C-alpha cells in the first residue's frame, strides 16, 4: 500500500573484474538520499550510472543497455539540468580499491516515467569526463545490479 | 509497456547457485524460463519476495513471498496463492536445473507488478501446503527483477 520509501542495488562484478558493493537510495525532504560501498575497485574515479536495461546476464554488462534517460536530454553531472535520470557522475576509490559516496540527487523517484526501480547500476573502467557524448568516455563496464524495492 | 523481465542469481554465503530467469509476456499471460546451476539434485523453493534487496549474506533481506492480495502460500495453478508462488524447480544429477511454463498471475506494472522484487531459490521443496512459506527452509540464491 505505502509508495516505495527505499531502494537497494547490489553490484556483481563482470567477466575479469572482482568490483562488489551495495547502493541505497532513501527518500528524504528534499530529494533521494544516494549511499555507495564498493570494493575491488582500481584507484581513482569511475563511472557510475543508472541504465535503462534492469539486465546484467552479459560477461561484459552490455545488457544494461545505455544510460537511463526517459527525457532524450544530454549526458552531464548530477549539479546540471541538462542530464540523464541515472547521471549520477563518478564514484572515487582510495588506494585500498574501497570507495564511498553518499549524496541528495533531485531527479531520481522510486515511482512514474522517471522510476528507478528496476533499472540496472553499471559501474564504468575509466572515469566520466561529463562533457563527452553520450557515455562522457567512461569506457568498459566493470560491475552491473539491478535496483530493487527496499523496505 | 514493459514486455521483458530479466533476473539474474547469485548464491547466499556457503552456496554456489546461479542462472538467469527471463518472464516474457506471451498469449494467456507471461512465460517464465528459468536456467540454474550449482543447485542440489532434487526439487528447491522457486518464489518472487516482496523486497528487492539481496545485500544479506542468507538472503533475509528480501523479506516475505510477494503477496499484495494478503493470501495464503500454495501452487501456481492453485487460485489461493501469492503472487510470487512459482512453486518449485528441479536440479538434475549434474545440478542443472531448467523451467518454463506460462503464469497467469504475474504482470510488469501496477500492484502486483514482479518488476523491482526478487527471485529466492531455497534448499529444501517447497511442499505447497505448509504455511506460510511451504517449509522451503534457507534461502540458496537471491536477485532482483529488472526491465529488459
Ligand atoms: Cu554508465
Ligand atoms: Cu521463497
Ligand atoms: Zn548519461
Ligand atoms: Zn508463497
Amino acid at each position: 500500500e505505502g509508495k516505495t520509501q527505499k531502494a537497494v542495488c547490489v553490484i556483481y562484478p563482470t567477466q575479469d573484474y572482482k568490483v562488489t558493493g551495495v547502493i541505497t537510495f532513501t527518500k528524504s525532504d528534499d530529494g533521494v538520499k544516494v549511499v555507495a560501498d564498493l570494493n575491488g575497485l582500481s584507484p581513482g574515479k569511475h563511472g557510475f550510472h543508472i541504465h535503462e536495461c534492469g539486465d546484467c546476464s552479459a560477461s561484459d554488462g552490455t545488457s544494461a543497455g545505455g544510460h537511463f534517460n526517459p527525457e532524450e536530454k544530454s549526458h552531464g553531472a548530477p549539479m546540471d539540468m541538462s542530464r540523464h535520470i541515472g547521471d549520477l557522475g563518478n564514484i572515487t576509490a582510495d588506494e585500498n580499491g574501497k570507495a564511498h559516496l553518499e549524496y541528495i540527487d533531485k531527479m531520481i523517484v522510486f515511482e512514474g516515467e522517471h522510476s528507478i526501480i528496476g533499472r540496472s547500476m553499471i559501474v564504468h573502467k575509466n572515469e566520466d569526463d561529463l562533457k563527452t557524448q553520450p557515455t562522457g568516455n567512461a569506457g568498459a563496464r566493470v560491475a552491473c545490479g539491478v535496483i530493487g524495492i527496499g523496505k
